């Protein structure tokens, strides 16, 4: 990781993909996937899109790396459907920080 901390944990987002089979084949399998995301603090980095890609580059590959030795299933159609919700978390927790910190 290096300097990479977790966020707080906090539910999931339900997201609609297009058929709410796929909102629901990804909620009740859920388990695995991330609730926070790793990411850093600013030491003048600070972005929303570049907090998220990093946050969606991290998290994800942190839950790649570890996966190739544990003999899991993420196809990329599992890591679109990770990357979808590790987005929207990351958004979400960039807004508790945002909001934490103006409110400071």
């Amino acid at each position: 990781l290096g300097g990479y901390m977790l966020g707080s944990a906090m539910s999931r987002p339900i997201i609609h993909f297009g058929s709410d089979y796929e909102d629901r084949y990804y909620r009740e399998n859920m388990h695995r996937y991330p609730n926070q995301v790793y990411y850093r603090p600013m030491d003048e980095y600070n972005n929303q899109n570049n907090f998220v890609h990093d946050c969606v580059n991290i998290t994800i590959k942190q839950h790649t790396v570890t996966t190739t030795t544990k003999g899991e299933n993420f196809t990329e159609t599992d890591v679109k459907m990770m990357e979808r919700v590790v987005e929207q978390m990351c958004i979400t927790q960039y807004e508790r920080e945002s909001q934490a910190y103006y409110q400071r």
